[PDB]
Formats: C-alpha cells, structure tokens, sequence
C-alpha cells in the first residue's frame, strides 16, 4: 500500500511524508518539512490521527508491541519511533528511509509527528528517554492517508 | 471497549467545514454523527472516497469508496458503493448537523480514506444523469476530511 502525511502546526512547521510499502515487511518513507530549526528534530507515528485538538489528541507514541522508547533501529522500541530527521541551515528537512516494523497498513489513520528537539533514541537517561525520547513538545503533525 | 472510532475532520476550497465522527457500536453497525457548516443551504451529497490524499485537495481522493464494485446508488439501495452515505440537509443558516447509521460502511475499511461533502444533492443513482450511476452528481467536492483514527468519546 501506498501513504501521504500533510504535516503542519502552529506557524512554521509543515511538510509532505509518502509511505510505500515495497514488500510485506520493510516501507520506505520519504518527506520534506520545512519551517524547521536547523537540527535534528524526532519523528514519530502516534496512535491516532485526530487533529481535533491538533497535535494533542494524536495520542501517544504508537505502540503495539507495548515495547519502551527506542531507535528506528532499535529493536525494543515503539513500532512508530522513526528516531530522528534533521533539518539543515535551510529549516529544511529532507528525508528517505526504510523503516521495517512501521508498515503502511499498520499506520494508516494514524498521524506523523516532529517535535520540538532532539529525540535521545531512549538513551538519554532521562525520565522521559525511555517514554518519548525527551524529544519535547509536538511542533507538527499529519494524519497518515491511504494514497495511490 | 471494542469501539472503534475514526474522526473526520471536513476543510476544503471554500467555507464549508465541519466534523464527522465514526463510530463501530457493534460490527454490523456504525453510527455517523457530524456537523458542517458554511454550507448553502439545502441537500448536499456525502460520500466516503477511497483515498484520503489531500495533496491535491479534495480531488487526490479518488472516487467513492467502492470494494464491491457496484454502482453508485442511495445509503438505503443494496446496489451502491460502501462510501455512499447519501444526502445531508443544510438547514438556513447553511448549516448540516447529522446522526445515522449504516450498516455496510465499516470503520475499519474507511481509515485513512476520506469523507467528502458535495456542491449539491446526491440523486442517489437516479437521475438517468450520466454521473447519477457514477457519482450520483452531487456536484463539486467543496470540502473533504481524512478519516483518522480515534479514541471516540465515551
Ligand atoms: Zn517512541
Ligand atoms: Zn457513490
């Protein structure tokens, strides 16, 4: 199957993520967002795709496998934590990865979201490492679609 | 509880808007509940599509959402697409509040799809209009939400 995330936030913040799922168990995901702080700024799926209250009532990492915070190579972590994105000089983030545990008919509904900072890949010993990767606040996010 | 719940969120090329709520009671049924406005007043078409790309507004959605291959037609026709939900009214101050159920459109097949409000009234595959079997030629798409999961309000 194919995926498209329209991505957008209060102010600045706001991109385009397709996903396709090329075979049944690896998915390529490739996007632009701009109006970013030069820098690596976490990605994530979370559970739901309801914007009604923006990126508020996306709900919380999607996790299935009740696992903990990890990288996207990680292997005990959240079936949506895409790890990181950076944004060059330009607040232009561009990306392509393919991510194996996230699959296009698995998120579907369900919303892309970048945040503040930094994601710490569960490693930054912090109370929240282990939770959310202490990425911060919620600065974007798009409701993952059914594409052709 | 197994209740699913999906939210549509309606915003398009003009006024209109709205918010369409989806909700699975039991697998048979599933309760429609929403509110648009800035729409004129009178009958306007609803129909689920089969994409929920707004890359290119409300016409990257595709057509209606139809697995069945079947004709468009009424919500209460056997022989219509799975996204056909029909008409919705508009009262006077352009505004189409709306609760129903439909028994063949699943939240779980409508995810990540889209629901769709049109320029006019849906004549439900009857108008002997080339689109009435087609689309039912409810008009131009003035504003579409991506059906998204969701907690659902209990
Ligand atoms: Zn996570
Ligand atoms: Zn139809």
């Amino acid at each position: 199957g194919a995926a498209v995330a329209i991505l957008g936030g209060p102010g600045t913040v706001q991109g385009v993520v397709r996903f396709l799922q090329l075979t049944p168990e690896r998915c390529l995901i490739e996007g632009t967002i701009d109006g970013l702080e030069p820098g690596l700024h976490g990605l994530h799926v979370h559970q739901y795709g309801d914007l009604t209250n923006n990126c508020n009532s996306c709900g919380n990492h999607f996790n299935p496998d009740g696992a903990s915070h990890g990288g996207p190579q990680d292997s005990d972590r959240h079936r949506g934590d895409l790890g990181n994105v950076r944004a060059d000089a330009d607040g232009r983030a561009i990306f392509r990865m393919e991510d194996e545990q996230l699959k296009v008919w698995d998120v579907i509904g369900r919303s892309l979201i970048i945040d503040e900072g930094e994601d710490d890949l569960g490693r930054g010993g912090h109370p929240l490492s282990k939770i959310t990767g202490n990425s911060g606040e919620r600065l974007a996010c798009g409701i993952i679609a059914r594409s052709a």
